[PDB]
Protein backbone atom coordinates (compact mmCIF):
# COMPACT_ATOMS: atom_id res chain seq x y z
CA UNK A 1 0.00 0.00 0.00
CA UNK A 2 2.65 2.62 -1.22
CA UNK A 3 1.37 6.41 -0.66
CA UNK A 4 2.21 9.25 -2.78
CA UNK A 5 3.73 12.09 -1.44
CA UNK A 6 3.46 15.23 -3.67
CA UNK A 7 5.52 17.41 -1.38
CA UNK A 8 9.02 15.36 -2.74
CA UNK A 9 7.82 16.45 -6.05
CA UNK A 10 9.31 19.85 -5.36
CA UNK A 11 12.73 18.51 -5.42
CA UNK A 12 12.33 16.64 -9.18
CA UNK A 13 10.56 20.64 -10.58
CA UNK A 14 13.68 22.63 -8.75
CA UNK A 15 15.88 20.30 -11.08
CA UNK A 16 13.67 19.81 -13.83
CA UNK A 17 14.00 16.11 -13.46
CA UNK A 18 11.78 13.11 -14.82
CA UNK A 19 12.46 10.26 -12.10
CA UNK A 20 10.57 9.03 -8.91
CA UNK A 21 11.56 8.55 -5.08
CA UNK A 22 10.52 5.66 -2.99
CA UNK A 23 11.27 6.15 0.53
CA UNK A 24 10.16 3.18 3.46
CA UNK A 25 10.05 3.13 6.92
CA UNK A 26 10.63 0.20 9.15
CA UNK A 27 9.18 -1.85 6.17
CA UNK A 28 8.14 -2.21 2.40
CA UNK A 29 4.86 -1.76 3.36
CA UNK A 30 4.88 1.59 4.54
CA UNK A 31 6.75 3.03 1.66
CA UNK A 32 5.98 7.00 0.02
CA UNK A 33 6.72 8.20 -3.36
CA UNK A 34 6.51 11.18 -5.56
CA UNK A 35 5.51 9.49 -8.57
CA UNK A 36 3.37 6.14 -7.67
CA UNK A 37 3.73 5.50 -11.34
CA UNK A 38 7.23 5.25 -12.37
CA UNK A 39 7.72 3.83 -8.57
CA UNK A 40 6.59 0.56 -10.17
CA UNK A 41 8.10 0.58 -13.66
CA UNK A 42 10.89 -1.53 -14.51
CA UNK A 43 14.39 -0.43 -15.70
CA UNK A 44 17.82 -1.70 -16.68
CA UNK A 45 19.66 -1.95 -12.93
CA UNK A 46 22.56 -1.11 -14.24
CA UNK A 47 25.50 -0.93 -11.24
CA UNK A 48 22.82 -1.78 -8.59
CA UNK A 49 22.97 -5.08 -10.01
CA UNK A 50 26.70 -5.32 -8.08
CA UNK A 51 23.98 -6.04 -4.76
CA UNK A 52 22.84 -9.32 -6.27
CA UNK A 53 25.81 -10.40 -8.23
CA UNK A 54 27.70 -9.87 -5.30
CA UNK A 55 26.29 -11.68 -2.87
CA UNK A 56 25.88 -14.99 -5.38
CA UNK A 57 29.11 -14.35 -5.76
CA UNK A 58 30.07 -15.25 -2.44
CA UNK A 59 27.48 -17.42 -2.41
CA UNK A 60 28.49 -20.13 -5.80
CA UNK A 61 32.55 -19.45 -3.85
CA UNK A 62 33.15 -17.39 -6.35
CA UNK A 63 34.39 -14.80 -4.05
CA UNK A 64 36.39 -16.26 -1.38
CA UNK A 65 35.07 -14.56 1.21
CA UNK A 66 35.57 -10.31 2.87
CA UNK A 67 39.03 -10.35 2.24
CA UNK A 68 38.65 -11.25 -1.65
CA UNK A 69 40.72 -8.87 -3.44
CA UNK A 70 39.93 -8.59 -7.37
CA UNK A 71 42.63 -7.66 -10.11
CA UNK A 72 40.85 -4.63 -11.94
CA UNK A 73 43.87 -4.27 -6.90
CA UNK A 74 40.74 -3.54 -5.66
CA UNK A 75 38.66 -4.89 -2.27
CA UNK A 76 34.69 -5.94 -2.49
CA UNK A 77 33.97 -2.64 -1.24
CA UNK A 78 36.36 -0.64 -3.73
CA UNK A 79 35.31 -3.06 -6.92
CA UNK A 80 31.74 -2.15 -5.49
CA UNK A 81 32.36 1.61 -5.88
CA UNK A 82 34.00 2.11 -8.77
CA UNK A 83 33.03 1.15 -12.57
CA UNK A 84 34.99 -2.00 -12.21
CA UNK A 85 33.70 -3.41 -15.52
CA UNK A 86 35.82 -6.23 -15.66
CA UNK A 87 35.44 -7.61 -11.90
CA UNK A 88 31.49 -8.02 -12.09
CA UNK A 89 31.16 -8.76 -15.69
CA UNK A 90 34.35 -11.65 -14.51
CA UNK A 91 31.51 -12.53 -11.42
CA UNK A 92 28.91 -13.22 -13.69
CA UNK A 93 30.70 -15.52 -15.92
CA UNK A 94 32.18 -17.60 -13.49
CA UNK A 95 28.70 -17.70 -11.65
CA UNK A 96 27.40 -18.98 -15.16
CA UNK A 97 23.60 -18.99 -16.95
CA UNK A 98 22.19 -21.82 -14.90
CA UNK A 99 23.24 -20.32 -11.17
CA UNK A 100 22.19 -16.88 -12.04
CA UNK A 101 19.06 -17.71 -13.19
CA UNK A 102 18.65 -19.66 -10.21
CA UNK A 103 19.52 -17.35 -7.47
CA UNK A 104 17.14 -13.92 -9.45
CA UNK A 105 14.72 -16.45 -9.20
CA UNK A 106 14.89 -16.89 -5.45
CA UNK A 107 15.58 -13.30 -4.66
CA UNK A 108 12.57 -12.53 -6.86
CA UNK A 109 14.60 -9.85 -8.59
CA UNK A 110 12.93 -7.84 -11.63
CA UNK A 111 11.48 -9.52 -14.45
CA UNK A 112 14.86 -12.25 -13.95
CA UNK A 113 15.58 -11.83 -17.43
CA UNK A 114 19.09 -12.47 -17.98
CA UNK A 115 18.94 -12.70 -21.66
CA UNK A 116 21.43 -10.30 -23.60
CA UNK A 117 24.73 -12.26 -22.38
CA UNK A 118 25.92 -13.37 -19.36
CA UNK A 119 29.01 -10.85 -18.05
CA UNK A 120 26.59 -8.04 -19.50
CA UNK A 121 22.67 -8.43 -18.94
CA UNK A 122 22.16 -6.12 -16.19
CA UNK A 123 23.89 -3.70 -18.37
CA UNK A 124 22.78 -4.10 -21.76
CA UNK A 125 20.61 -7.41 -21.56
CA UNK A 126 16.67 -7.53 -20.62
CA UNK A 127 16.95 -7.09 -16.95
CA UNK A 128 14.82 -4.99 -15.69
CA UNK A 129 13.40 -3.97 -11.82
CA UNK A 130 11.80 -1.74 -10.21
CA UNK A 131 12.50 1.34 -7.80
CA UNK A 132 9.45 -0.69 -5.53
CA UNK A 133 11.51 -4.00 -6.23
CA UNK A 134 14.43 -2.79 -5.11
CA UNK A 135 13.82 -1.65 -1.73
CA UNK A 136 11.84 -4.97 -1.22
CA UNK A 137 14.93 -6.64 -2.64
CA UNK A 138 16.99 -4.55 -0.07
CA UNK A 139 14.57 -5.29 2.82
CA UNK A 140 15.43 -9.27 2.06
CA UNK A 141 18.91 -8.52 2.63
CA UNK A 142 18.68 -6.39 5.58
CA UNK A 143 16.10 -9.19 7.17
CA UNK A 144 18.77 -11.27 6.44
CA UNK A 145 15.90 -13.14 4.22
CA UNK A 146 17.77 -13.74 0.96
CA UNK A 147 18.20 -17.47 0.00
CA UNK A 148 22.00 -17.40 1.11
CA UNK A 149 23.78 -17.63 4.16
CA UNK A 150 23.67 -14.81 6.49
CA UNK A 151 27.97 -14.29 6.56
CA UNK A 152 27.10 -13.66 2.72
CA UNK A 153 24.20 -11.14 3.73
CA UNK A 154 26.11 -9.55 6.19
CA UNK A 155 29.37 -9.09 3.95
CA UNK A 156 27.56 -7.27 1.25
CA UNK A 157 25.55 -5.17 3.75
CA UNK A 158 29.02 -4.10 5.62
CA UNK A 159 30.43 -3.21 1.75
CA UNK A 160 27.65 -1.18 1.12
CA UNK A 161 28.56 1.30 3.87
CA UNK A 162 28.54 4.68 2.07
CA UNK A 163 27.85 6.90 4.86
CA UNK A 164 29.08 7.15 8.93
CA UNK A 165 27.56 9.07 11.58
CA UNK A 166 27.37 8.69 15.01
CA UNK A 167 23.56 8.25 15.04
CA UNK A 168 23.08 6.41 11.63
CA UNK A 169 24.97 4.25 8.70
CA UNK A 170 24.01 4.86 5.54
CA UNK A 171 24.19 1.72 2.83
CA UNK A 172 24.17 2.89 -0.56
CA UNK A 173 25.02 1.82 -4.18
CA UNK A 174 24.66 4.12 -7.70
CA UNK A 175 23.47 2.94 -11.30
CA UNK A 176 23.80 4.69 -14.44
CA UNK A 177 22.71 2.93 -17.93
CA UNK A 178 23.98 5.89 -19.87
CA UNK A 179 22.89 8.96 -22.19
CA UNK A 180 20.74 7.05 -24.91
CA UNK A 181 18.37 9.58 -26.35
CA UNK A 182 14.95 11.47 -26.19
CA UNK A 183 13.05 8.63 -27.57
CA UNK A 184 14.58 6.09 -24.76
CA UNK A 185 16.57 8.29 -22.35
CA UNK A 186 19.01 6.64 -20.17
CA UNK A 187 18.81 5.68 -15.95
CA UNK A 188 20.79 6.27 -13.41
CA UNK A 189 20.02 4.69 -10.02
CA UNK A 190 20.58 5.33 -6.41
CA UNK A 191 19.35 2.81 -3.91
CA UNK A 192 19.62 1.60 -0.24
CA UNK A 193 19.09 1.63 3.36
CA UNK A 194 19.89 3.92 6.60
CA UNK A 195 20.25 2.18 9.69
CA UNK A 196 18.99 5.45 12.13
CA UNK A 197 18.79 4.43 15.70
CA UNK A 198 16.69 1.30 16.42
CA UNK A 199 14.77 1.95 12.83
CA UNK A 200 15.30 1.96 9.00
CA UNK A 201 14.29 3.55 6.09
CA UNK A 202 14.94 1.98 2.79
CA UNK A 203 15.05 4.29 -0.82
CA UNK A 204 15.64 3.70 -4.19
CA UNK A 205 15.53 6.62 -6.49
CA UNK A 206 16.24 6.33 -10.41
CA UNK A 207 16.00 9.22 -12.93
CA UNK A 208 15.99 9.93 -16.87
CA UNK A 209 19.28 11.84 -17.76
CA UNK A 210 20.30 12.46 -21.33
CA UNK A 211 23.48 14.25 -19.85
CA UNK A 212 26.04 13.43 -17.57
CA UNK A 213 26.43 16.43 -16.03
CA UNK A 214 22.96 15.66 -14.30
CA UNK A 215 24.70 12.80 -12.39
CA UNK A 216 25.03 14.25 -9.17
CA UNK A 217 21.33 14.74 -9.15
CA UNK A 218 20.90 11.01 -8.40
CA UNK A 219 22.28 11.68 -4.88
CA UNK A 220 21.33 15.43 -4.47
CA UNK A 221 17.54 15.06 -4.56
CA UNK A 222 17.12 11.85 -2.78
CA UNK A 223 19.60 13.55 0.19
CA UNK A 224 17.53 16.46 0.24
CA UNK A 225 14.43 14.84 0.76
CA UNK A 226 16.17 12.37 3.58
CA UNK A 227 17.32 15.31 4.73
CA UNK A 228 14.04 16.73 5.18
CA UNK A 229 12.58 13.78 6.81
CA UNK A 230 15.36 14.16 9.50
CA UNK A 231 17.14 11.05 8.47
CA UNK A 232 20.62 11.61 7.58
CA UNK A 233 20.13 15.45 7.58
CA UNK A 234 22.96 15.18 4.78
CA UNK B 1 59.62 -7.65 15.96
CA UNK B 2 57.64 -4.08 17.19
CA UNK B 3 60.32 -0.94 16.18
CA UNK B 4 59.86 2.49 17.49
CA UNK B 5 59.51 5.60 15.92
CA UNK B 6 60.82 8.27 17.65
CA UNK B 7 58.67 11.07 15.36
CA UNK B 8 55.96 9.84 17.13
CA UNK B 9 56.74 11.06 20.60
CA UNK B 10 56.61 14.84 18.99
CA UNK B 11 53.04 14.59 19.16
CA UNK B 12 52.54 13.23 22.61
CA UNK B 13 54.80 16.23 24.08
CA UNK B 14 53.01 18.52 21.71
CA UNK B 15 49.72 18.37 24.21
CA UNK B 16 52.07 17.19 27.25
CA UNK B 17 50.44 13.91 27.23
CA UNK B 18 51.89 10.35 28.62
CA UNK B 19 50.82 7.48 26.48
CA UNK B 20 51.37 4.97 23.72
CA UNK B 21 50.68 4.75 19.85
CA UNK B 22 51.03 0.89 18.41
CA UNK B 23 49.87 0.75 14.29
CA UNK B 24 50.51 -2.00 12.61
CA UNK B 25 50.08 -2.53 8.76
CA UNK B 26 48.47 -6.22 7.73
CA UNK B 27 49.48 -7.92 10.84
CA UNK B 28 50.50 -7.39 13.89
CA UNK B 29 54.08 -8.94 12.33
CA UNK B 30 54.35 -5.64 11.38
CA UNK B 31 54.25 -2.74 13.95
CA UNK B 32 55.66 0.39 15.05
CA UNK B 33 55.25 2.21 18.50
CA UNK B 34 56.12 5.89 20.31
CA UNK B 35 57.40 3.37 23.66
CA UNK B 36 58.25 0.07 23.38
CA UNK B 37 57.87 -0.02 27.28
CA UNK B 38 54.60 1.41 27.29
CA UNK B 39 53.25 -0.66 24.39
CA UNK B 40 53.35 -4.54 26.69
CA UNK B 41 52.03 -2.38 29.66
CA UNK B 42 48.34 -3.71 30.78
CA UNK B 43 45.87 -1.34 31.38
CA UNK B 44 42.34 -1.12 32.62
CA UNK B 45 39.97 -1.78 29.08
CA UNK B 46 37.42 0.54 30.59
CA UNK B 47 34.68 0.57 27.84
CA UNK B 48 36.93 -0.75 25.12
CA UNK B 49 35.80 -4.31 26.95
CA UNK B 50 32.58 -3.59 24.63
CA UNK B 51 34.42 -5.37 21.78
CA UNK B 52 34.58 -8.81 23.25
CA UNK B 53 31.54 -8.35 25.72
CA UNK B 54 29.54 -7.92 22.27
CA UNK B 55 30.99 -10.82 20.84
CA UNK B 56 30.24 -13.19 23.72
CA UNK B 57 26.97 -11.66 23.97
CA UNK B 58 25.74 -12.76 20.64
CA UNK B 59 27.95 -16.15 21.08
CA UNK B 60 26.02 -16.86 24.04
CA UNK B 61 23.11 -15.71 22.76
CA UNK B 62 22.53 -13.34 25.42
CA UNK B 63 22.21 -10.96 22.37
CA UNK B 64 19.48 -12.51 20.14
CA UNK B 65 21.09 -11.13 16.13
CA UNK B 66 22.39 -7.84 15.17
CA UNK B 67 18.89 -6.29 15.44
CA UNK B 68 18.91 -6.85 19.48
CA UNK B 69 17.84 -3.09 20.88
CA UNK B 70 18.84 -2.61 24.50
CA UNK B 71 16.88 -0.07 26.92
CA UNK B 72 12.84 11.37 30.76
CA UNK B 73 12.76 8.35 29.02
CA UNK B 74 15.69 7.74 26.68
CA UNK B 75 15.02 5.83 23.70
CA UNK B 76 16.07 1.95 23.25
CA UNK B 77 19.31 2.26 21.54
CA UNK B 78 21.10 -0.30 18.82
CA UNK B 79 23.94 -2.82 19.36
CA UNK B 80 26.03 0.24 17.52
CA UNK B 81 24.20 2.74 19.63
CA UNK B 82 24.65 0.81 23.15
CA UNK B 83 28.54 0.80 22.09
CA UNK B 84 29.02 4.11 21.53
CA UNK B 85 27.87 5.76 24.47
CA UNK B 86 28.44 4.71 27.92
CA UNK B 87 25.22 2.49 28.36
CA UNK B 88 27.43 0.69 31.20
CA UNK B 89 24.27 -0.53 32.80
CA UNK B 90 23.43 -2.46 29.52
CA UNK B 91 26.92 -4.22 29.22
CA UNK B 92 26.47 -4.65 32.86
CA UNK B 93 23.70 -7.16 32.23
CA UNK B 94 25.35 -8.77 29.24
CA UNK B 95 28.10 -9.81 31.57
CA UNK B 96 25.51 -11.02 34.48
CA UNK B 97 23.68 -12.80 32.04
CA UNK B 98 27.14 -14.51 30.52
CA UNK B 99 28.31 -15.37 34.12
CA UNK B 100 31.56 -15.77 35.51
CA UNK B 101 32.44 -19.46 34.14
CA UNK B 102 31.71 -18.52 30.43
CA UNK B 103 33.20 -14.90 30.61
CA UNK B 104 36.78 -16.52 31.74
CA UNK B 105 36.07 -19.09 29.41
CA UNK B 106 35.90 -16.63 26.40
CA UNK B 107 38.77 -14.11 27.90
CA UNK B 108 41.08 -17.12 27.91
CA UNK B 109 39.90 -18.59 24.39
CA UNK B 110 40.52 -14.71 23.48
CA UNK B 111 43.99 -14.51 25.51
CA UNK B 112 42.20 -11.30 26.46
CA UNK B 113 44.46 -9.43 28.46
CA UNK B 114 45.41 -10.80 31.91
CA UNK B 115 41.86 -12.64 32.19
CA UNK B 116 41.50 -10.86 35.52
CA UNK B 117 37.62 -10.61 35.76
CA UNK B 118 37.81 -11.28 39.94
CA UNK B 119 35.48 -8.28 41.98
CA UNK B 120 32.40 -8.46 40.72
CA UNK B 121 31.33 -9.74 37.23
CA UNK B 122 29.72 -6.65 36.07
CA UNK B 123 32.27 -4.32 36.68
CA UNK B 124 35.75 -6.03 36.63
CA UNK B 125 36.32 -3.97 33.29
CA UNK B 126 35.54 -0.81 34.68
CA UNK B 127 37.22 -1.30 38.07
CA UNK B 128 38.16 -4.74 38.70
CA UNK B 129 41.93 -6.20 38.16
CA UNK B 130 41.21 -6.90 34.56
CA UNK B 131 44.29 -5.21 32.32
CA UNK B 132 45.65 -5.45 28.55
CA UNK B 133 48.40 -3.94 26.82
CA UNK B 134 47.87 -1.91 23.46
CA UNK B 135 49.81 -4.71 21.73
CA UNK B 136 47.19 -7.29 23.14
CA UNK B 137 44.53 -5.08 22.16
CA UNK B 138 45.83 -5.17 18.26
CA UNK B 139 46.08 -8.88 18.45
CA UNK B 140 42.56 -9.39 19.56
CA UNK B 141 41.16 -6.84 16.66
CA UNK B 142 43.41 -9.02 14.69
CA UNK B 143 41.62 -11.91 15.15
CA UNK B 144 38.58 -10.55 14.64
CA UNK B 145 39.17 -8.93 11.50
CA UNK B 146 40.66 -12.51 9.75
CA UNK B 147 37.45 -14.05 11.51
CA UNK B 148 40.06 -16.25 13.92
CA UNK B 149 38.25 -15.79 17.06
CA UNK B 150 36.58 -18.31 19.06
CA UNK B 151 33.21 -17.57 17.91
CA UNK B 152 31.11 -17.52 14.24
CA UNK B 153 31.79 -16.08 11.71
CA UNK B 154 28.60 -14.42 11.61
CA UNK B 155 28.60 -12.77 15.25
CA UNK B 156 32.03 -11.58 14.43
CA UNK B 157 30.75 -9.37 11.05
CA UNK B 158 27.63 -7.83 13.46
CA UNK B 159 30.19 -6.65 15.42
CA UNK B 160 33.12 -5.77 13.15
CA UNK B 161 30.00 -3.43 11.59
CA UNK B 162 28.79 -2.15 14.25
CA UNK B 163 31.86 -0.65 15.21
CA UNK B 164 32.32 1.33 11.82
CA UNK B 165 32.82 4.92 12.92
CA UNK B 166 33.88 6.78 9.91
CA UNK B 167 33.54 5.66 6.02
CA UNK B 168 35.04 7.80 3.05
CA UNK B 169 35.32 6.44 -0.80
CA UNK B 170 38.80 5.08 0.05
CA UNK B 171 38.37 3.61 3.83
CA UNK B 172 36.16 2.30 6.33
CA UNK B 173 37.27 2.97 10.08
CA UNK B 174 36.72 0.91 12.69
CA UNK B 175 37.25 2.13 16.22
CA UNK B 176 36.27 2.05 20.19
CA UNK B 177 36.82 4.77 22.73
CA UNK B 178 37.72 4.01 25.92
CA UNK B 179 38.10 5.90 29.68
CA UNK B 180 38.22 5.04 33.21
CA UNK B 181 37.71 8.41 34.52
CA UNK B 182 39.98 10.94 35.85
CA UNK B 183 41.83 8.51 38.85
CA UNK B 184 43.76 10.26 41.43
CA UNK B 185 46.84 11.84 42.38
CA UNK B 186 49.25 8.59 42.67
CA UNK B 187 47.17 7.07 40.48
CA UNK B 188 45.49 8.78 37.44
CA UNK B 189 42.63 6.95 34.97
CA UNK B 190 43.59 6.07 31.40
CA UNK B 191 41.76 6.82 28.11
CA UNK B 192 41.67 4.40 24.84
CA UNK B 193 41.21 4.85 21.16
CA UNK B 194 41.38 1.18 19.06
CA UNK B 195 40.66 0.00 16.14
CA UNK B 196 41.61 -0.76 12.27
CA UNK B 197 41.18 1.01 9.23
CA UNK B 198 40.61 -1.09 5.93
CA UNK B 199 41.62 1.56 2.78
CA UNK B 200 41.82 -0.24 -0.22
CA UNK B 201 43.36 -3.65 0.08
CA UNK B 202 45.14 -3.11 2.89
CA UNK B 203 44.14 -2.56 6.56
CA UNK B 204 45.98 -0.85 9.61
CA UNK B 205 45.55 -2.00 12.73
CA UNK B 206 46.03 0.56 16.00
CA UNK B 207 45.45 0.75 19.69
CA UNK B 208 46.24 3.81 22.00
CA UNK B 209 46.26 5.11 25.82
CA UNK B 210 46.85 7.80 27.91
CA UNK B 211 46.85 8.72 31.13
CA UNK B 212 44.34 11.30 31.70
CA UNK B 213 43.29 12.88 34.86
CA UNK B 214 40.76 15.55 33.36
CA UNK B 215 38.02 15.17 31.00
CA UNK B 216 39.20 18.35 29.22
CA UNK B 217 41.67 15.80 27.35
CA UNK B 218 40.00 13.70 26.37
CA UNK B 219 39.86 14.69 22.70
CA UNK B 220 43.18 13.66 22.36
CA UNK B 221 42.74 9.71 22.75
CA UNK B 222 40.86 10.39 18.79
CA UNK B 223 43.35 13.19 17.93
CA UNK B 224 47.13 11.94 19.08
CA UNK B 225 46.73 8.75 16.66
CA UNK B 226 44.14 10.60 14.03
CA UNK B 227 47.10 13.07 13.56
CA UNK B 228 50.13 10.22 13.59
CA UNK B 229 48.17 8.39 10.97
CA UNK B 230 47.00 11.25 9.04
CA UNK B 231 50.29 12.39 8.49
CA UNK B 232 51.01 8.30 7.48
CA UNK B 233 48.69 8.76 4.71
CA UNK B 234 45.96 6.21 6.54
CA UNK B 235 43.27 8.55 6.79
CA UNK B 236 42.30 11.95 5.98
CA UNK B 237 43.41 14.64 8.19
C1 LIG C 1 26.85 1.26 -13.28
O1 LIG C 1 25.63 1.43 -13.43
C2 LIG C 1 27.80 2.14 -14.07
C3 LIG C 1 28.52 1.34 -15.21
C4 LIG C 1 29.46 0.18 -14.66
O2 LIG C 1 27.62 0.74 -16.16
C5 LIG C 1 28.87 2.76 -13.07
C6 LIG C 1 29.84 3.77 -13.74
C7 LIG C 1 29.07 5.08 -13.37
S1 LIG C 1 29.36 6.71 -14.06
C8 LIG C 1 30.73 6.37 -15.22
C9 LIG C 1 32.11 6.82 -14.65
N1 LIG C 1 33.09 5.72 -14.62
C10 LIG C 1 34.31 6.07 -14.20
N2 LIG C 1 35.32 6.23 -14.94
C11 LIG C 1 28.12 4.85 -12.44
C12 LIG C 1 27.17 5.76 -11.80
O3 LIG C 1 26.04 5.37 -11.63
O4 LIG C 1 27.61 6.96 -11.42
N3 LIG C 1 28.08 3.48 -12.07
C1 LIG D 1 34.17 3.63 28.84
O1 LIG D 1 35.31 3.31 29.17
C2 LIG D 1 33.60 4.94 29.36
C3 LIG D 1 32.94 4.77 30.76
C4 LIG D 1 31.69 3.78 30.72
O2 LIG D 1 33.82 4.28 31.79
C5 LIG D 1 32.55 5.49 28.29
C6 LIG D 1 31.99 6.89 28.66
C7 LIG D 1 33.01 7.75 27.84
S1 LIG D 1 33.28 9.50 28.02
C8 LIG D 1 32.10 9.95 29.34
C9 LIG D 1 31.89 11.49 29.42
N1 LIG D 1 33.15 12.25 29.29
C10 LIG D 1 33.00 13.56 29.07
N2 LIG D 1 33.88 14.32 28.59
C11 LIG D 1 33.68 6.99 26.96
C12 LIG D 1 34.72 7.39 26.00
O3 LIG D 1 35.88 7.15 26.25
O4 LIG D 1 34.31 7.98 24.87
N3 LIG D 1 33.29 5.63 27.03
Amino acid sequence: SITENTSWNKEFSAEAVNGVFVLCKSSSKSCATNNLARASKEYLPASTFKIPSAIIGLETGVIKNEHQVFKWDLSLRGAIQVSAVPVFQQIAREVGEVRMQKYLKKFSYGNQNISGGIDKFWLEGQLRISAVNQVEFLESLFLNKLSASKENQLIVKEALVTEAAPEYLVHSKTGFSGVGTESNPGVAWWVGWVEKGTEVYFFAFNMDIDNENKLPLRKSIPTKIMASEGIIGG
